[PDB]
């Protein structure tokens, strides 16, 4: 029944990855299409029995924060654009208007009179103002995880569905800087038929103009059979401005731009300003646009013809409306009565356009090429590519993750029961859900905004992150309360998070200590919740003022468990030293927590006089030259000191790791027996060019390959515990630590650029691994595609987006590197990995921001790092473009994205407190996850619905048995299920009603979603 993913190589006419292989780049002057050639056509091709049918598509682009906020951009110009647009829709029944951004859409809405609502209804439902996408933004492709594309995907349809009663069919994507096929993907399974797209490199375009595959068939590249196919629209001139959407002479088309011509401050680069349109220049005029949509036309394969007209922030005077529609009126007249042009060009929709497009197709004038494949590193323009902004701003890449985990576990662990309109948690979670997926936005996550609107993306989103707290600490007081004590106040603190990596010990002080004492406090209750839906195993650890801690389950069974110093890093201006120091009254308990799926676990953790039975203490070495001492307070076992030299560590039965003196992983040995593989961490820096092109927030234009970073004597600090071990050392700008605890270590770094400008920093794998030119990057967390390094193209070409994961392997090995965070990175040679931590450029790279990025501050950055052999995985064949993670490297990826919560009892006792919820709750095979569980109803619907998006991912096939596990049916996790219907990725449309209201689990790759009514 189930598609194969691995074994059978899909059949499709252009293969991005091939094509890569074969195209040469070359940047040559094509004439007045810079990046193309001279196009011609022959005129009989038109005649009156065959028509090029035009559709003039008036569209502005509206960004979500850029250069100005959100709020300012609204307030400036956007309120005024939809203003506009509703009055001259109204009065002007044959002009049309597209409409991407939601956000701006909602936000202006909820502010008209009803006397205008209603005449905005009116406009959509005649067809005149039309939706395309309708996400709340248009998001980055590159950094953006799955989860959050679908996300904010939903919560702009689900605002159009309830208010305007349209979904559309047909996305637009003309902004985002290159493109993924997780977008068809998302697309396809949430109920459309059409995208366009735009920024793809330069020779891209060249190449499939050339073939007219522009418009294509665009399915994943491990589909055989061609099911995710979405058919596609790919612009093929170098901007979406008037100037290039024309035709392929933009010093033409932006004569066809009537805003240009003086009163609006605008002109032609060009020096050929547009014409007012007259009688006496209409013919002229007309003959100048028409060879021009000819010259496109030749460019795609039946007789509909896109003309989209418009640019940022276009129609937000009524003076413009009025210039732009009067002027293509009198074209429209002259060009649609001349027979000899043999058009009929007019205002029209993005919807309009397809439906056209296809109803040629079926009339058998045109059949289009399959495709797959990515559209990474876009460049626009010579070497300008655009892998700088896969890592700018990287402290808020993280925290988009964070806030990512936290959206999904407040929404999952709410949904389990009906809330009271007066707890707020409606309220709560739409504003969490809507400032996660305003930051979506192709100058949010991305990094390309100025300093002041990335504050207020950063503000809304820790305004987003204290309500998903409210909402899950709510959630725990509930579910784990004896129904007949359950006392809720919903503006009150049962508990509160505790984040052992966010900000980052180094980056905040942000995380509670647990208070205990002999004269205050004995004890205090801590629970864990578990998102993922299989019982799970983890070491938490938490903060408490003594040493002399035991922890016990509710059952009062001992809990072994391990304390450690807290150490903090300084970087000591008066010794020019970075070098840690230990508190005296503040110590780390760490314990492991077992937790089922979907599920609560509680734990209570005890002091006493003396050391406990069940808890044991790690040592700590510090090595440096010149030491000085280190009091621990009360903590029992004495630092010990020595000069650098090289350690090994091994941590119950995993691995065994060995560090050089300066604190850096040199090598792995899995077990035993086994070799020590050489695989050493190494952190360089890369520069600015003093002439030419400079690297700013979109563009990396590195002035060569990586120096070393000097590392001077640092100094490392060693933690050698019977739970956890690490090694950590102060490097110029980085403080490096490796985690163990027993199986795949765990990396942090707290990244601080400080006053380095003109710099990049990245850290390096290198390995003896025999890799060639072949890597694996993922695409938006959902799927590892094949990269081949290409020396034919500049280094930062070779650069990709790692929004969760990388790797690379021969024969027998594989090295994978799993991130907490979507940065830049690439393997520039066999054997190596290695992926930008952060940067720090003084100049602006011409692309609008009008700054450079300066406003770095400490970041905490998270891995985990997977050697394993490979040799004997099943896995696909040398010409299939996907890879697929082993089970530990998708179990180390999850650790990372979805760890535990943990909540600490804010009283002094809880009353009627319970140990565990969802012991009871189905242990789904590892490779399922339920990636989103919301209630979509109201406490007042007679009706309860609640809505899951289950995913599938594929893992290698390696030899072990893995064995029994239940099956998920979401659609009986609630009780009194009245009907379970299979739905559209977003909830809106109900596709299949399921027998025996039983949700079948899904196929590897693939994602659905149900919902349950309960009565
Ligand atoms: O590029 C990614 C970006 O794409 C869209 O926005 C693109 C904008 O492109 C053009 O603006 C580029 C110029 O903007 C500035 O204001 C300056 O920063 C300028 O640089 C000069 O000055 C710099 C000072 O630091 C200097 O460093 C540099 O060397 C330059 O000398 C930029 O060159 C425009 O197309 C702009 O659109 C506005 O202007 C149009 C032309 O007049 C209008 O037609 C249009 O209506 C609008 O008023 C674009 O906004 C967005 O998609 C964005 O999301 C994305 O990040
Ligand atoms: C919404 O659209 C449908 C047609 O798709 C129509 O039948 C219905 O009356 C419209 N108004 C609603 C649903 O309120
Ligand atoms: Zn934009």
């Amino acid at each position: 029944q189930c598609q194969d993913v691995v074994q059978d190589v899909p059949n499709v006419d252009v293969q991005m990855l091939e094509l890569y292989d074969r195209m040469s780049f070359k940047d040559i002057d094509g004439g007045v299409w810079k990046q193309g050639w001279n196009i011609k056509y022959d005129p009989l091709k038109y005649n009156a029995h065959h028509k090029l049918k035009v559709f003039v598509v008036p569209h502005s682009h509206n960004d979500p924060g850029w250069i100005q906020t959100f709020e300012e951009y609204y307030q400036h110009d956007t309120k005024h654009i939809l203003s506009n647009a509703l009055r001259h829709l109204h009065d002007n029944p044959e002009m049309k208007f597209i409409w991407a951004e939601i956000s701006y859409f909602a936000r202006f809405y909820h502010d008209l009179g009803e006397n205008k609502k209603l005449q905005m209804k009116s406009i959509v439902k005649n067809g005149q103002l039309e939706f395309v996408t309708g996400g709340w933004v248009m998001p980055d492709e590159a950094n953006s995880h799955w989860r959050n594309v679908l996300l904010q995907l939903t919560e702009g349809q689900t605002w159009l569905k309830q208010f305007m009663n349209v979904t559309p069919t047909a996305s637009w994507a003309i902004a985002p800087f290159g493109h993924s096929p997780t977008m068809p993907y998302i697309l396809q399974k949430s109920g459309f038929k059409n995208m366009l797209i735009q920024r793809t490199h330069y020779s891209v375009k060249k190449e499939l103009a050339q073939q007219r595959q522009l418009e294509f068939l665009w399915r994943q590249i491990w589909d055989n059979k061609g099911d995710t196919a979405l058919f596609t629209h790919m612009m093929p001139f170098y901007s979406y401005d008037i100037p290039h959407t024309c035709g392929p002479d933009p010093k033409v088309c932006c004569q066809f731009d009537f805003k240009r011509m003086g009163s609006f401050g605008l002109s032609c680069p060009w020096k050929v300003p547009p014409r007012t349109i007259s009688d006496q220049n209409v013919a002229a005029r007309s003959d100048l646009l028409v060879d021009q949509w000819k010259k496109k036309a030749e460019l795609y394969r039946t007789n509909v013809l896109l003309i989209p007209l418009g640019d940022d922030f276009r129609f937000k005077q009524n003076t413009e409306w009025d210039v732009q529609r009067v002027n293509y009126e009198r074209l429209f007249e002259h060009i649609n009565s001349q027979a000899h042009f043999n058009v009929q060009a007019q205002f029209g929709t993005l919807q309009e356009y397809f439906d056209a497009v296809h109803q040629a197709e079926r009339a058998g004038q045109a059949e289009f090429p399959t495709l797959s494949g990515d559209f990474f590193t876009y460049a626009d323009r010579s070497d300008n590519y655009w892998s700088g902004y896969y890592t700018s701003r990287p402290y808020h890449k993280r925290m988009d993750r964070v806030l990512m985990h936290y959206v999904r576990a407040a929404e999952m662990l709410s949904a389990w029961h009906s809330w009271d309109g007066m707890a707020r948690i409606e309220e709560r979670l739409e504003q969490a859900r809507r400032e996660l997926s305003l930051f979506q936005h192709h100058d949010g996550i991305t990094g390309t905004a100025k300093t002041h609107v990335v504050v207020d993306y950063e503000q809304r989103m820790q305004e987003a992150l204290k309500a998903c707290q409210m909402v899950m600490q709510q959630s725990v007081y509930r579910l784990l309360t004896k129904p007949s004590i359950y006392s809720p106040d919903f503006s009150f603190s049962y508990f509160t998070l505790d984040d052992s990596r966010w900000p980052g010990s180094g980056v905040e002080d942000s995380r509670t200590t647990i208070i205990l004492g002999e004269d205050i406090l004995p004890s205090k209750h801590v629970v864990m919740h578990n998102t993922l839906p299989h019982w799970r195993e983890q070491l938490v650890d938490f903060y408490v003022s003594s040493p002399f801690v035991s922890v016990t389950d509710l059952a009062n069974n001992p809990v072994e468990a391990q304390v450690s110093p807290v150490w903090s890093w300084h970087h000591d201006t008066l010794t020019k030293t970075i070098h840690p120091q230990g508190s005296t009254t503040k110590y780390r308990i760490i314990f492991k927590a077992r937790v089922p799926p979907m599920g609560l676990a509680t734990y209570v953790l005890t002091i006493s006089d003396s050391k406990p039975e069940h808890t044991s203490y790690a040592s700590n070495l510090l090595l440096r030259k010149n030491p000085t001492s280190l009091p621990l307070g009360q903590y029992p076992e004495d630092v010990k000191f020595g000069d650098p030299r090289e350690i090994s560590l091994r941590v119950g039965n995993g691995p065994t790791l060995a560090f050089s003196e300066q604190g850096l992983l040199k090598s792995i040995q899995l077990t035993q027996d086994s070799p020590h593989v050489p695989v050493h961490f190494k952190f360089l820096k890369y520069g600015v060019r003093s002439h030419g092109d400079r690297s700013g927030a979109y563009l990396f234009l590195p002035n060569g390959p990586a120096s070393p970073v000097e590392l001077g004597q640092p100094v490392v600090l060693v933690t050698k515990g019977k739970l956890e071990s690490s090694v950590s050392v102060g490097l110029p700008s980085v403080v490096h630590q490796t985690i163990m605890r027993g199986g795949a270590p765990e990396i942090r770094n707290l990244v601080d650029i400080g006053s380095l400008d003109n710099t990049e920093i990245v850290m390096r794998l290198e390995t003896h691994i025999d890799s060639g030119d072949i890597f694996y990057t993922d695409l938006n967390g959902l799927q590892f595609i094949k990269r081949r390094r290409l020396d034919k193209l500049p280094l930062q070409a070779n650069y990709y987006p790692i929004p969760s994961g990388m790797f690379i392997e021969d024969a027998n090995t594989r090295l994978t590197l799993l991130t907490g965070q979507p940065l830049g990175g690439s393997s520039l040679a066999s054997g190596e990995l290695e992926i930008m931590q952060d940067r720090r450029l003084a100049s602006d790279d011409e692309r609008g921001l009008g700054q450079g990025v300066l406003d770095n501050k400490p970041v905490l950055h998270i891995y985990r790092l997977v050697l394993e052999k490979v040799n004997n995985c099943v896995r696909p064949s040398k010409l299939h473009p996907a890879g697929y993670l082993t089970s530990a490297a998708h179990k180390a990826s999850q650790s990372l994205l979805d760890p535990l919560d943990k909540f600490i009892f804010a009283e002094n006792e809880w009353i009627g407190a319970q140990g565990q919820f969802g012991g009871d709750h189905p242990s789904a095979r590892e490779d399922l996850d339920v990636s989103v569980m919301r209630r979509l109803t109201k406490s007042s619907a007679k009706t309860q619905r609640v809505g899951y998006v289950l995913h599938r991912t594929n893992l290698m096939q390696c030899g072990t048995p893995e064995e029994h596990t239940q099956k998920l049916d979401v659609c009986h996790l609630l009780p009194n299920v009245a009907r379970c219907e299979r739905t559209t990725l977003t909830f809106l449309q109900n596709l299949e009603h399921l027998d025996g209201m039983v949700a079948p689990e899904v196929c590897p790759m693939e994602t659905a979603a149900y919902v349950s009514s309960h009565s």
